[PDB]
């Protein structure tokens, strides 16, 4: 048992809520929130952007030392680092960003990083201004992932494209 509220339960690991991902962050506080990360750790938009400015901009000051001493992320790629005020923990992991014209067979790589983690509060990777379809992407964390995942989505009319087309 844990304190996520109000999802709905798609399989038997995967569950879905219409919510602002920062929102939720910081009522569950959970273990694992996922960061939808670029390689550069630049949290400049998207849910970074939300995620980063919700912490003060104490993400980005960490992200840059982390970049400074390590380099760049893979795209497919993950790294572990402080959850500050709004997780224990924030696994950024780097979906393709399509409209960099990255291969979005790296989406299933990507996921991956979410079975290292037992439970995860996470969005949609690569949805949103990376480009790629929402219910592909979904389709692929279903499919990838064998961990507990709590999938926030921002767009409630998204949210409920999401679930109707939900096989
Ligand atoms: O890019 C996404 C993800 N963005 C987010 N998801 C969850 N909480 C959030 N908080 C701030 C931004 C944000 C994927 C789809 C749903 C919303 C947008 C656009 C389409």
């Amino acid at each position: 048992v844990n304190s996520f509220s109000g999802y709905l339960k798609l399989t038997d690991n995967v569950y879905i809520k219409n919510a602002d991902i920062v929102e939720e962050a910081k009522k569950v506080k959970p273990t694992v929130v996922v960061n939808a990360a670029n390689v550069y750790l630049k949290h400049g938009g998207g849910v970074a952007g939300a995620l980063n400015k919700a912490t003060n901009n104490a993400m980005q000051v960490e992200s840059d030392d982390y970049i400074a001493t390590n380099g760049p992320l893979k795209v497919g790629g993950s790294c572990v680092l402080s959850g500050h005020n709004l997780a224990k923990h924030c696994l950024h992991v780097v979906g393709p960003n399509v409209n960099k014209g990255e291969d979005i067979q790296l989406l299933k790589s990507a996921y991956e990083n979410f079975n290292q983690h037992e439970v995860l509060l996470a969005p949609l990777l690569s949805a949103g201004i990376f480009g790629a379809d929402p219910i592909h992407s979904l389709r692929v964390c279903v499919d990838t992932v064998r961990t507990n995942v709590y999938l926030a989505v921002f767009d409630k009319n998204l949210y409920d494209k999401l679930v109707s087309s939900f096989l």
